[PDB]
């Protein structure tokens, strides 16, 4: 057993052996020293299992490493961001993304990954987002799970699992003005109620490393920050696993200001951080500090101990080389399996927005755009329809982003002998040139060259006058979300919007197909555009998925899962928000002496859990199996959903709670269940949800999770705002 | 004694009687909130009624107060409040706009000014002054306070305080404040009045609540319950709030009150029914019910199930009593019901020459730019200049009286101010031809004009065309020597329940400032407004730019005092002015972050920093500039190290560089370089305003102690720590001078 083999390892272990276990940087001769725990961002299963019979067979110790990876939404195969991807609300196709991740990661001699990212986010601003699975802890909960359980399965002894990282612990998403980076602050209450659930989810689900974030809490660096490293994370949760830092995050705590080098490095070790992420802080200041009296052998051993167990528990002491099998990458990479995998969850995270009925032929009843069959001219036309390398999204740093089809490429051959996809660039990405150039980093350029926006517009109007139908392909590239990539406006781009205005005056039929990161200020294109359909970014296969969707094969059942605002001063915007003392009552803006603005009512655009379908889903009212239940009791909640259009087509089925009086305030509504269904048209299906106290439970004024007795109110429906409600007490 | 009298009158109340001394209800022609009192006269008469607000004139308050006096059973008199904000009939410029002084001598003149009119009229109680702390300014009630930054927003606090209420409140002309609003209500989630605050322990203290503080401890007679919730529970129900804070930690003497019908309101928050939500109240501290009626109708019944002792209802009557002993209305109801006193006391010209240059004062000179005016001759700014020939004053705000004194002005006669163009024509008569146009309506949607016009401000809005509008416009600049573009926000579009999400200069004022400039003639914009705007474009566009808020009742005569040179613009803005809405919040006194962006490394991958804009204010706090120039020399430290019992003295030498007497406001940050938690970048820490002439020199010297040094630590102990600190000294937060120093235990 794991004890002994431990005790007996680190009984021959040298102070710099046990410090170095603690050291993960991003180096021949360190790991003959025995100062190197893990690498990470090495890519290739030779090069890696190469890097491992160093360790195993020229350190003084033979101890195998850790070889991590931002294995974020796929290896080489690229399913959407995970953003997108929450969008599906489907934790079956979740947990089957994160295997097949896992499984390719895997072959290629990874046995770690930065992931699952379930921060919590109320501001769109933050390019991060697209790494989250949005607003909402329940949602983000069950995503957490699902991830954990993809990568790592009951235990990780498999060789095609791996180990999982919940970062950022701990409130990263709340960082100020939605700037990377910036200060986070808010109460004990708002962090246990709004913001931590989805990091004791996955610790629940036996995740078993954690990752601390960038932001201070408390005015304390999250990396030192003991009240959550130890207090939270241990004491409360009782996590087993070990704790590693971001991207320099010791050494970036000296520009937070709290201290020197040595100074901030004990101090995250004390605070219970494990490993360290290429500061070199541990290594090169640890032993001083325990010379010194400022940490303690206790301290170090624990960390060391619980490096090792990780590995251990990884079977790389029973083998270095678990996940270095040369036969593996060439058998489960990028294979048309995966491929295939990913084109269905990404048709899957498509959100539609809008598809109003147009008048297309004369005289005849006005029809929706979505779904049409392929034939004719199909124009596609903007900075986003012919790229390869801004499909996957940001996050995906193991792809090959030249791999994949362009969205003109892959409607080219959907289409092929059946219709002429007709192609322009249409407008730059942006106006400033400047702009585009940071917006595009990381080899995903559009091309831009001398040729002006007007001539690009005049360019495209031509072909738009030549085609039958265009799709619009605007909006965010890839890379102007993901880290370091915050936004001030969240519009599509200027000299796209002008373009689509344009399109739009040609008076041919127009879809907006929307790439984006994050939520967008969408109030003129709702307005405008007949269709909306909202592909965030779905991956290596987005543009087979695009062509799903657009001719029917799949019909969209996406929902969102973070609020789209009318703009950027109403943020922050999320649904479930508490009352105030003056809530201003539905269809009454404006009204003076009321919680509302003078120039935009207080609503989102788009709220959370909002999602159109080719077809209608129609909800009976709310039957409650009791009126009253006791602190033991439970009940049933159930209503008959039917498919009242034309479309087989799935509907996710939204719970939501409220507790109607609190001995503090509580939100208008929270999300506690949800069921996705499928129903052929004229179908129904009735939806039963269990409600007990525990589901009621919230944490009180003292931090107290507890349920209270009183009046709850229920409330099921399509989203978070078209609700049909009923009432129960709690005695 | 005040205990003796109180323990006499106290023992002849029925249980009725000590709970009708927690009443506030409402009457007269103010309108501050929606819901209306009734059958007050009989209420009164049976000694449910403890004290009224938004009753104005000295006639109707004394018949109200004889009616307390001579037909309750004990003849309680009332205390009858207003919200006396910056004046009562002569009106100060708006508090964000009189922040802007730097001058607490003139804060305090104006309270003084504004005590003496209110209590000439039968007012004792003012809701004044508010301190609440803003970052974000979307929300409207930024004009009503004093900024971004606490060390400033408490001397101010305290002035206000001692102008009100002086030593001891014992005069006929000064009256009882209310600190409101406690706490925190600055922070609405979005900018969005009303809205949920949440923040921490240790930013509450830190960042927000030193104001408060600061009128407790300057003898603030009473405080305001704000209407926000705070760590979930409405601060009206908040007992950590108004208990262990307010009288726990700071020893607060006197009475809570809530703001407008901030009990029942709390029945929305969702903490549950009236009665329950009542005894919450007055089980936390609070002593005064605005409005709801929380306590009148359903205290007894909570006394009688328990749920509220006799014991909490005495403390809170008691609490009233001593407020009225205190102002002397026991010795004399009538104290401020002098008939007479009207006619001598408000609205006098000495009261309306000190609201004219302390408005002249509170302007702030955002742009002054060179222009060439004629060929041959050195560009020189368009401000000052002469008044001759044909001046335009174009724009919405150029001739609307009602719109000159600001928000909150509800005591005010607003048709009585003169406006823009009627103040510069007086100015100007036989010296200068004022011209006029119009020029364009506030905003397009004439919805929103109208919900920005509302209690009596009006533009006149009428049924012509933009073209009509713009075109008599382009005729008047076209034969004008000068125009001055009046535009910015209306009173209304700030205060209460006042809140944008867009802070730009209106659409069609924005395009009639653009055909203005497209003329060719100087133009000079004098922005009106209650907030920060986003002016990026008019920085960059226009060559003047004076911010002059809303000054008051004499605003158009200020205005044209800085225009014409006779008075020099000073005013430093206490509010950071973004560049878009999107780098909300914004704020000097920030944490470096982890990855902080270097200076002038905008745009750098993997910092702390926005794809599509820097991190930076258009203008940042502290800003302002003159019609001369300063210049600082560096600091001179008395000593580089400290000890917990020492001192050292900060000094630099500013100079008058350039050809204009004026002043300059010295500002002192310090920068606490290494904390045990991450400090801020710097924080105001001192100021000193001085005078000087062309060629003048000062060396202004600064006292640095280890007091001015502390904060509150993660453990909330108000420390200072040993190590590093960096003193800086400059004419605005941005562009300073810096020496470091140690602190030693
Ligand atoms: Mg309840
Ligand atoms: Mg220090």
């Amino acid at each position: 057993d794991m004890d002994r083999f431990i005790d007996a390892l680190m009984k021959k272990m040298t102070v710099e052996e046990k410090i170095g276990q603690l050291n993960l940087p991003v180096i021949a001769a360190k790991i003959k020293r025995g100062e190197v725990g893990g690498l990470f961002n090495l890519k290739g299963v030779e090069k890696i299992r190469d890097v491992q019979k160093q360790a195993v067979e020229q350190s003084r110790l033979g101890i195998p490493l850790l070889f991590g990876m931002d294995v974020i939404h796929g290896y080489e195969t690229m399913f959407p961001i995970p953003l997108g991807l929450s969008c599906t609300w489907d934790m079956t196709a979740i947990e089957e993304s994160a295997r097949i991740a896992a499984i390719e990661a895997s072959a290629d001699g990874i046995s770690w990954t930065f992931s699952p990212m379930v921060d919590i986010s109320r501001d769109p601003r933050w390019g991060r987002v697209s790494e989250g699975s949005g607003e909402d802890p329940f949602l983000g909960a069950m995503i957490a799970e699902a991830m954990v359980l993809g990568y790592q399965g009951k235990d990780m002894q498999r060789n095609d699992e791996i180990m999982a990282c919940v970062k950022h612990f701990a409130l990263y998403g709340a960082g100020e003005g939605g700037r990377d980076y910036n200060t986070v602050d808010m109460s004990r209450q708002r962090m246990f109620n709004e913001y931590m659930l989805p990091y004791e989810a996955a610790v629940e689900a036996g995740v078993g490393s954690v990752m601390a974030s960038f932001n201070e809490v408390d005015g304390v660096p999250a990396t030192a920050n003991k009240w959550l490293m130890t207090d939270v994370l241990r004491g409360q949760w009782g996590f087993n696993g070990f704790v590693v830092t971001d991207y320099t995050g010791i050494s970036e705590m000296i520009d937070h200001g709290i201290g020197d080098l040595q100074t901030v490095s004990a101090r995250a070790i004390n605070a219970g951080v494990d490993m360290d992420m290429v500061s070199e802080g541990f290594v090169s200041t640890l032993k001083k500090s325990i010379q010194e009296g400022k940490v303690s052998m206790e301290t170090l051993n624990t960390a060391c101990r619980r490096i090792l167990e990780a590995k251990y528990k990884l079977g790389l002491f029973d083998n270095p080389y678990k996940y270095c099998d040369l036969k593996r990458p060439a058998r489960d990479i990028f294979t048309k399996a995966h491929r295939d995998a990913a084109r269905r969850i990404a048709a899957e995270s498509f959100v539609l927005l809008k598809n109003d009925n147009v008048t297309l032929r004369p005289g005849t009843p006005a029809e929706p755009l979505l779904p049409f069959n392929p034939k004719g001219n199909i124009a596609v036309i903007g900075p986003l329809a012919d790229s390869r390398t801004n499909m996957p999204g940001t996050w995906s740093v193991a792809a090959v982003l030249d791999r994949c089809p362009s969205l003109v490429e892959g409607l080219k051959e959907m289409t092929a002998g059946k219709a002429n996809i007709l192609y322009a660039k249409g407008s730059n990405l942006i106006s400033d040139a400047s702009y585009e150039e940071r917006a595009t980093m990381f080899g995903r350029s559009l091309n831009r060259d001398n040729r002006t926006d007007e001539q690009l517009l005049n360019e495209a109007l031509t072909v738009a006058n030549q085609s039958d139908i265009i799709i619009a392909a605007l909006g965010e590239s890839s890379e102007m979300s993901g880290e370091s990539s915050s936004r001030t406006d969240l519009n599509i781009p200027d000299v796209q919007q002008n373009l689509l205005k344009e399109l739009l005056k040609t008076g041919k039929p127009v879809v907006l197909v929307l790439f984006t990161g994050r939520p967008l200020t969408l109030t003129w294109e709702q307005e405008h555009v007949p269709a909306i359909l909202n592909v965030w970014f779905g991956g290596s296969e987005a543009a087979y998925a695009i062509g799903d969707a657009l001719f029917g094969y799949v019909n969209p059942g996406g929902k969102l899962t973070m609020s789209f605002p009318k703009n950027v001063g109403q943020i922050p915007l999320y649904y479930a928000h508490k009352n105030t003392g003056r809530p201003l009552a539905q269809g009454k803006w404006f009204e003076k002496f009321r919680s509302n603005y003078l120039d935009v009512d207080n609503e989102p655009l788009y709220p959370f859990g909002y999602g159109l379908s080719y077809t209608t889903f129609s909800y009976g009212d709310i039957d409650l199996s009791r009126s009253t239940i006791d602190m033991t009791g439970e009940l049933t909640a159930a209503v008959m959903v039917t498919n009242t259009g034309t479309w087989p087509g799935s509907e996710v089925v939204q719970l939501y709670i409220r507790d109607l009086v609190g001995s503090t305030t509580r939100p208008v509504k929270e999300l506690k269940g949800f069921q996705k269904i499928f129903l052929e048209p004229g179908q129904s299906e009735i939806v039963r949800f269990k409600i007990a106290p525990e589901m009621l439970r919230y944490y009180n004024y003292d931090l107290q999770l507890v349920a209270e007795p009183g009046e709850f109110e229920v409330m099921i429906g399509t989203n978070s705002r078209d609700v049909k409600s009923a009432r129960f007490t709690l005695k």
